[PDB]
């Protein structure tokens, strides 16, 4: 049975918590790349895929052809017996996804905008009120639900990889967060991605966007 | 067993979806709704209920204590066996889902910008892709996932009355929408709750809203 495709553009964006799971779980998967000048590339090859909702990202393993990052981090999620084991567990882990994306959307929905530095000040005055509830969450725990690696692990990661570029002290004032993303990276199959050429450091959002866009970091 | 209760503010915004499901559900709940000149009473109790993740929507029953709006939506379903019977079919419900919210967080992530107006011509330009696809999805299917109803049926229905608020002709080109929108409409008890008292027509958004705010409708 061959590998399974991930396509994404070239860039960390919505696709890299489950680039990580992934490793995590040391699947085998090949992407599908789209660089910053391949925009009509992907125009054209958009509607040829047999997706229902074509977008990017998509992931195709030959029993699904799936588009919507959460739909395909769930579904590999799933395929592992990762989601919950009953209705409570699987709310739990919902919620997590939930509350994590609060930061990562929050910080994708500004990055575009010309006003970004104005809007910037705003997300960064509410942040420290999310990320408390990840520091308190921690107390006493592993992982965000408790001894076990679950997917919303990798989004909390990611989310925490991209605020640090907005503000570079943003967890001084949670180290069991900067700790967690230390514990991240100590994940073995996670320090060998990391190494690998596969890692994708840059860009965090689009290349166009005004925060974390560009060819190389500032 | 008492009546669950669902906490969140006086208006559609992120639960209107989660009650039309359980109305479809015929499901007996107590909603808790914080009204306009509410916000310290919120905050003072924000902390009080043994939330992990305060939050408005909350959602507790005796089992859980849940915040995030997908997370609250998800549960009700998956305690009535709809979130798929199989992984591939919950990637399905959870793409749906994904597609749905383009739409609505499209919406709501312009909605308090001083720039709305501006920020809602490029929405309103991309707009029609989205519904495009929803268009298809429904070409000879009764629901979005086919013969019976789901989730994501209830949260479409709330992104295309909103729209319909930004722009009354929106629709005027996927007639199969306008007819999902109406179909919607005439399940009995949808009907019945939208007749009803319990139904918060206005506002869609927090009041404070640029679009969608206020006490009433333009
Ligand atoms: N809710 C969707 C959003 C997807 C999205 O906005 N994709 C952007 C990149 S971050 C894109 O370029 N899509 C390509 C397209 O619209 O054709 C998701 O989570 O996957
Ligand atoms: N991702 C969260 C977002 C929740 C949210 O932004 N709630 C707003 C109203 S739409 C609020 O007033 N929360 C109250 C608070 O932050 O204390 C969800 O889907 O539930």
């Amino acid at each position: 049975s061959y590998s399974p495709i991930l396509g994404y553009w070239k860039i960390k964006g919505l696709v890299q918590p489950t680039r990580l799971l992934l490793e995590y779980l040391e699947e085998k998967y090949e992407e599908h790349l789209y660089e910053r000048d391949e925009g009509d590339k992907w125009r054209n090859k958009k509607f040829e895929l047999g997706l229902e909702f074509p977008n990017l990202p998509y992931y195709i393993d030959g029993d699904v052809k799936l588009t919507q990052s959460m739909a395909i981090i769930r579904y590999i999620a799933d395929k592992h017996n990762m989601l919950g084991g009953c209705p409570k567990e699987r709310a739990e882990i919902s919620m997590l996804e939930g509350a994590v994306l609060d930061i990562r959307y929050g910080v994708s929905r500004i990055a575009y905008s010309k006003d970004f530095e104005t809007l910037k000040v705003d997300f960064l005055s509410k942040l420290p009120e999310m990320l408390k509830m990840f520091e308190d969450r921690l107390c006493h725990k592993t992982y965000l639900n408790g001894d076990h690696v679950t997917h919303p692990d990798f989004m909390l990661y990611d989310a925490l990889d991209v605020v640090l570029y907005m503000d570079p002290m943003c967890l001084d004032a949670f180290p069991k967060l900067v700790c967690f993303k230390k514990r991240i990276e100590a994940i073995p199959q996670i320090d060998k991605y990391l190494k690998s050429s596969k890692y994708i450091a840059w860009p965090l959002q689009g290349w166009q966007a005004t925060f974390g866009g560009g060819d190389h970091p500032p």
